[PDB]
């Protein structure tokens, strides 16, 4: 019945229409800890995003963000972004953060500290290589999967092996992040944001923006297909990560977004609309396997032989189905 | 037995909605709940039948529980579609008397209490919201309480499930209120009134004025006020479901509750309650890959329907603050 | 590891080419069952493809069907003369049998035995149609019952299911009979177009002198009647199906066993009293939509709901109408 906790849940619903219901369904202490983690991550993301904040002002904000968690009066009033309310009323959020058990604070602060560095590192450059794509995805998403896993285990609802496996928790975040990046080409174009790796896109066109023109549609779809093929390499780790989970509320929280990203990839595959117009549930592991496999076959049947990634796309799906 | 076979046939004819989940119940609950539903159906059918004078109906409702004990009692004068359960009541009551004594206590107690309550309402419409709660207790709350006592008597669920009659009552009240709200137009065509008079008279002269195209704004305002009232039962519904441990009971209890919030979500601020038909279902993103058969999924499905309502609350609606407030409470608990 | 078996990868590619329906659920099986069932499925498909091929004469075919279980141990054996859609499993049979011989020997024994027995039975039916309902049961045992038996022995041998699962061959047999009878009922028309007859003669001859006649619009009423009789026959396996599923304890096996059965019951319900079975299409048709087939009480509810769908549709006019009601009533009984 605390006023500030009511407010935190109001903010969670405002900012995260995708995840709020599954966060609210989490058992015991995870529910509040994950709610607060999400809000603080959203605040950090909103600062990163805001192009009205100069790089020299933004670098210290990102570096020092983890420290603001411990400054009861800290807020930021100069943002012009959609989710600015979490920054403007950051004291309500940080107060509830400071009400969490210390074990959860430590994980959250650590992740904010590391994410802040990584976000600041990438402010003045675009992602070049695929290796750099992975690094940027680690900083903004892979670290979240690591942080979530450490929260699951700290709470004891999951076994300590969950939080220990940072490699696969990282792939969980890489998978969701690459999916959103793939899907959001047009949106990000409109916002002068570039997230597709340059070493990939420049084999097709001179400027990433070129994929938005009618005459480059064929090349665009080839590059789309290459990036999807890249994203699919995370699925074996996703399946191993999900298979270790023992708590139903955790399982639901982790599995549903992975399956939803898999559906998104399947719908995006070989789909020119990326550049223009656009009996099972997933709550037990064998069902989640089956659903992932059906989606892989939707991709597999659509692979064009002329596509320059075709062999690789068949190869990764063949790996997913077989092993 | 041949009589038990006939009871399952009747259950399937008269209970489109619960017949399959009842037949899936484990062990002794299956027969106990099958019989409970049939005698409730019989009682309901007597209550609904407008060719039975008040003079005759009052003793039938008060005395119905006792007919369970009387092997030859039947009723041959019903003009309702479900009348076969009354005409062949001896077959149903025989199986009632075949249940463990502990189940008979529960079923008869409920029938006794429900009959009294229904007889009390033969004479009057629902006035206050407190009166609304009382009516729904009689026709639905008591069913939840009865069912819960059956689960606990069967020992498939902990004693608490049967003991906490307030939570059980809330299960019935939530379903009943949703049904009453959903069914404005169908109960208008039928000539008896269920929306509470103390609420609707703050908007119009007679309840029938809501069907008239010029009163839509007030109609939807009242609709929204009543929905807001029903949302107050959700904490108890989550509490109740979260205490269940048996899969068959969980399925039986959880599915209608999810269907009920789904319905309220479709009705909220919706003109089609009054000048059309409300379509439920259809693609709420994150819950599309959840079935309602584990508690955390059910929590998520409920929370997501709450947000579907919350997103649609317009500032100018007189209840808008109260609707926000209860949803905020459900979210934070 | 990308240095592990390329031949197993090819097997899974074939499993997906040949099973548009089941591949995902087989791939979702725990542990040793995944590959055992994949390979079982592939060798069964190869056997079925030989049996199906009308360009192979009866005299040439019988020895292939009889010896197929031994070809499992002939590393270079393949069959190059098929023109059937799934002929790749025959042409690249060495890749499949290699992976078969890599299964633990306890699973090999089970699969070989079923292939042996299946071959004998298939060969028996090459020169006769199904006459009586007893013969219908026997044919269905040969091509499907035995599959349910073999799978159940794989489940028990893996230790993922109780030993009782593999021992109770009658319940396992009924699982196969239920699917196979449903498929035969649904495929009246496609089977007419390829000149092979599966509806039991002792039944259909009570309605027309020629099974082809059910495709004549003048006999549509007699067709639907005979149809209802066959569905009624198949419904009799449902108590055993429920008993079978109620013994399962491993989620992955449960999903694999229940989904096909639920799909079959849906099909029987969409077919019942439906003349579209003789004219065209047949596309599958509230509580059911809120639960999926992944726990036993939900499966019961789903089944019971399809039973009411049939029940309320029974025409008093129908000659099996009494019998349809009795079997559904029985299904409701336990």
């Amino acid at each position: 019945l605390s006023s500030s906790l009511k407010t935190c849940y109001k903010y969670l619903n405002q900012t995260s229409r995708s995840f709020a219901a599954v966060i609210q369904a989490l058992d015991g202490e995870m529910r509040n800890a994950v709610c607060i983690f999400y809000l603080v991550l959203r605040a950090l993301d909103t600062l990163e995003d805001d192009m009205t904040i100069s790089v020299e002002k933004k670098v210290p904000l990102l570096h020092n963000f983890h420290s603001f968690l411990y400054q009861p009066d800290w807020r930021f009033m100069e943002s012009k972004e959609k989710d600015r309310q979490v920054l403007e009323d950051f004291p309500t959020i940080s107060l509830e953060f400071r009400n969490l058990a210390e074990k959860y604070q430590t994980v959250i602060a650590d992740i904010c500290r590391r994410m802040g560095i990584g976000m600041a590192e990438f402010l003045d450059k675009h992602v070049t290589s695929e290796q750099e794509w992975d690094k940027y995805c680690h900083y903004v998403a892979g670290l979240v999967g690591i942080g979530l896993s450490r929260l699951f285990s700290a709470s004891e609802f999951e076994d300590p092996l969950v939080g220990e496996d940072t490699e696969r928790a990282n792939s969980m975040g890489l998978f969701l992040q690459k999916t959103n990046i793939i899907r959001d080409y047009l949106e990000d174009q409109q916002g002068g944001r570039e997230f597709w790796p340059q070493e990939v896109w420049s084999r097709y066109v001179k400027k990433l923006g070129d994929f938005a023109k009618p005459e480059n549609i064929d090349l665009a779809v080839q590059c789309l297909n290459e990036l999807i093929t890249n994203a699919l390499h995370h699925i074996p780790d996703v399946i191993t990560y999900l298979s270790r989970l023992r708590n139903q509320s955790v399982f639901n929280f982790c599995a549903i977004p992975q399956v939803m990203a898999i559906a998104t990839l399947a719908a995006c595959y070989n789909n020119q609309q990326v550049f223009k117009g656009a009996m099972m549930d997933a709550t037990n592991m064998p069902a989640v396997k089956a659903i992932i496999y059906q989606y892989m076959e939707e991709i597999y049947h659509r692979i064009p032989d002329s596509d320059p990634s075709s062999s690789k796309t068949r190869q990764i799906i063949s790996t997913i189905r077989t092993q």
